[PDB]
């Protein structure tokens, strides 16, 4: 189980290589509905990896954004534009990984079956080793986090970005559910599997924001 995050990391050339293998594969996978991408689309999923998703993601998670003022009217299209593009790209179907800081309240009443909505868009990356980087260093919090990482069943809801670009990514719009597979926890280590869901299909389980922790429904 997790075979892939528990061996050591390849090298930077293979890594390069296996990423510019997929940009490569991304663009050659690119359908009717590509034809129809705006070029203010292109442009913001050009920007997003950089830049664009840092205040994208704060706006979804922000409880109150009062402050933001034009801003915010600016976040809401900008998040509007890269949904309508990722409609228009490849799906990716498969395994990646993202890793990322959980309260550590949230993960011990995790089990197999719940699920886990992400309120933010949801990068990953197919190659291990990229989303091991994004990890690293420990946020500032009042409540206990721990490093988690996901190795991601993806049958539904990821395309890939890496034809218009982080190496080998898959994006997800907003409000992702993924349901919890297999948790292996060590003193060490806490390594998650989980499968895309679609939330209409979710029934009788517990669903939790993956950010705050909060029981959703």
């Amino acid at each position: 189980p997790f075979d892939a995050i528990k061996q050591p990391n390849r090298s930077e050339e293979e890594v390069t290589q296996l990423a510019e293998d997929f940009k490569d594969w991304s663009k050659a996978s690119n359908g009717w509905r590509y034809s129809f991408i705006t070029a203010n689309e292109k442009e913001a999923v050009e920007d997003f990896s950089i830049s664009g998703y840092q205040t994208a993601n704060d706006y979804l998670r922000a409880t109150d954004t009062s402050t933001w003022g034009v801003a915010g009217a600016d976040a809401r299209q900008y998040i509007r534009t890269v949904k309508s593009a990722l409609n228009k790209l490849p799906k990716y179907k498969g395994t990646a990984y993202r890793g990322t800081w959980v309260k550590l309240s949230l993960l011990n009443k995790l089990e197999e079956g719940d699920v886990l909505v992400e309120p933010a868009f949801t990068s990953t990356s197919t190659l291990p080793e990229v989303a091991k980087r994004f990890s690293v260093v420990h946020p500032n919090s009042p409540q206990r986090l721990k490093r988690v990482l996901f190795e991601v069943k993806i049958n539904q809801g990821g395309h890939t970005i890496a034809g218009l670009s982080k190496e080998a990514e898959v994006l997800f719009a907003p409000n992702a559910h993924f349901r919890i597979t297999q948790i292996e926890r060590t003193s060490n280590h806490t390594y998650i599997g989980v499968e895309t869901v679609k939330a209409s299909a979710v029934k009788n389980t517990q669903k939790y924001n993956l950010y705050s922790g909060e029981e959703v429904e």
